[PDB]
This record gives C-alpha cells, structure tokens and sequence, in this order.
C-alpha cells in the first residue's frame, strides 16, 4: 500500500488534485512517501 502511485491521470481519473502528482510534477517527481494524504514525492523522472 506504498503511495508511489496516483500519479494524476496516469491510472487513475484524476481531476486535478495532485496526491502524488501535480505538486511533484512541478519540480518533475512522480513518487514518494506520503504524508497525512500528500505523497512527498522523492524521486524525479
């Protein structure tokens, strides 16, 4: 159940809330340990 996924509209009919995508996708991340709800992203494509 590691939050590496939700990677926006890559698997799933994400609208726009980021999660582990948008925010991560601003520096170029796409996975990371989540925190709360947010996945802190620590790895860049």
């Amino acid at each position: 159940a590691t939050c590496d996924l939700a990677s926006f509209s890559s698997q799933w009919v994400t609208p726009n809330d980021s999660l582990c995508a948008a925010h991560c996708l601003v520096k170029g991340y796409r996975g990371g340990y989540c925190k709360n709800k947010i996945c802190h992203c620590r790895d860049k494509f």
